[PDB]
């Protein structure tokens, strides 16, 4: 730790997110400090370092010593949130919107297929770069409900890789159309924003809802909205993956890989961001 100078602090994850530089190499890093380690942590932590994918930032190194654990990360530039911030006036151009959404479906694919969950997918761990890529960080092993799948938070204790399909809809929508879809600040809140769009799941859509340990057979009946309101400026082909992506039956909701096939992506490109950094 001694060889790293840090250079700011650039986010919260378990713990704060420094820009460091390695005093030896003249590496830039992102450095990952995890607040306060159980022998259960490191052994699952030194998988993640085997877990490579172009759309995954790498984790470099992770440096135990001593009692605090430390995660170095390659540095990419901005994360999704501030680029979204600054493109607020124009919105993102949706050739790049396409891209950004087949590259996170490509890293999620892989991540999925080796039975990883991300958990909590937000635009503030996606991090792009000046050539058109946007990575993955901060798989989990004020906190952001906007973003949580609804089995979350109906308390299933064992939710699936959906989960991360969900967030990415949300977020896929937002770059979409300017605004968080489901900006609840609380759970029930947040069920309730999801309930009032989409209608207050049945066993219809839903088989097994009226079972998980949250629900309440009388949480208000909402009914579902059209999608043609939700997030007007996307094209048939986008609403109907985004529909996909936000069913409630976790089993229904589209996967990954099935995702990366929707007719949606017959035309994507990789543009090449405007970065202001
Ligand atoms: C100073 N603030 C006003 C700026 C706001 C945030 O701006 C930035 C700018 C650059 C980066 N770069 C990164 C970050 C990560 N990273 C690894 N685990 C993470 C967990 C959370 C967030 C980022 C995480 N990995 C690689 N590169 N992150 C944020």
């Amino acid at each position: 730790m001694e060889n790293f100078q840090k250079v700011e602090k650039i986010g919260e994850g378990y713990g704060v997110v420094y820009k460091a530089r390695n005093k030896l190499t003249g590496e830039v890093v992102a450095l990952k400090k995890i607040r306060l380690v159980p022998s259960t942590a490191i052994r699952e932590i030194s998988l993640l370092k085997e877990l490579n994918h172009p759309n995954i930032v790498k984790l470099l190194d992770v440096i135990h010593t001593e009692n605090k654990l430390y995660l170095v990360f390659e540095f990419l530039h901005q994360d999704l949130k501030k680029f979204m911030d600054a493109s607020a006036l124009t919105g993102i151009p949706l050739p790049l919107i396409k891209s950004y959404l087949f590259q996170l479906l490509q890293g999620l694919a892989f991540c999925h297929s080796h039975r990883v969950l991300h958990r909590d997918l937000k635009p503030q761990n996606l991090l792009i770069n000046t050539e058109g890529a946007i990575k993955l960080a901060d798989f989990g092993l004020v906190v952001t409900l906007w973003y949580r799948a609804p089995e979350i938070l109906l308390g299933c204790k064992y939710y699936s890789t959906a989960v991360d399909i969900w967030s990415l809809g949300c977020i896929f929508a937002e770059m979409v159309t300017r605004r968080a879809l489901f900006p609840g600040d609380s759970e029930i809140d947040q069920l309730f924003r999801i309930f009032r769009t989409l209608g207050t799941p049945d066993e219809v859509v839903w088989p097994g809802v009226t079972s998980m340990p949250d629900y309440k057979p009388s949480f208000p009946k909402w009914a579902r909205q059209d999608f043609s309101k939700v997030v007007p400026p996307l094209d048939e082909d986008g609403r109907s993956l985004l529909s996909q992506m936000l069913h409630y039956d976790p089993n229904k909701r589209i996967s990954a890989k099935a995702a990366l096939a929707h007719p949606f992506f017959q035309d994507v490109t990789k543009p090449v961001p405007h970065l202001r950094l």
